[PDB]
């Protein structure tokens, strides 16, 4: 679908069985969503944007659904102030900018 | 054009008369460059990010040309981590999201 940038391009996104608001950033490089539970093993990570860095937990091959269209990448959880789906996850899903 | 997410959106902008390396980040509201020298009065504000909150200083009514597209909008300079171009400019690019 096309989405236009008047608002946040804010999307429902599935994942560990929950349903989860979640910001489509082309800006970023990971996806990386509020405290909650994934299956498997996890790294610790520390990702820095505006206003410096935050320490995630690093959840590799994790199946994710963003608009009906299923992918599956690294999803990282920790203090973020907001939900972010980044460029690893964007592309799976064959999402592009255009102007 | 049409510009696919494997890489980072990088771009080149041009303000004041000089290039600038940005990134098309649709997960920001606003525009925020690097440090750098802009004409006219600013106001003051706080921006959050994904490690918190930061200072910046805003200009209104600047012209800026994303891309060989031109603008006339807010930006805001402050240490932020990489020259970002919001959606308050994607907007005034015709930018949009596809997929
Ligand atoms: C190598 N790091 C990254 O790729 C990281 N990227 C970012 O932080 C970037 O993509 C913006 C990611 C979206 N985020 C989402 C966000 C939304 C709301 C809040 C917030 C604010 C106050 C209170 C509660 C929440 C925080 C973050 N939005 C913002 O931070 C913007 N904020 C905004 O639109 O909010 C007004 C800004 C104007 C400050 C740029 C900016 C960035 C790009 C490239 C290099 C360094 C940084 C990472 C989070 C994926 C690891």
């Amino acid at each position: 679908p096309q989405i236009t940038l008047w608002q946040r391009p804010l999307v429902t996104i599935k994942i560990g069985g929950q349903l989860k608001e979640a910001l489509l950033d082309t800006g970023a490089d990971d996806t990386v969503l509020e405290e909650m539970s994934l299956p498997g093993r996890w790294k610790p990570k520390m990702i820095g944007g505006i206003g410096g860095f935050i320490k995630v937990r690093q959840y590799d091959q994790i199946p994710i659904e963003i608009c009906g269209h299923k992918a599956i990448g690294t999803v990282l959880v920790g203090p973020t102030p907001t939900n972010v789906i980044g460029r690893n996850l964007l592309t799976q899903i064959g999402c592009t900018l255009n102007f």
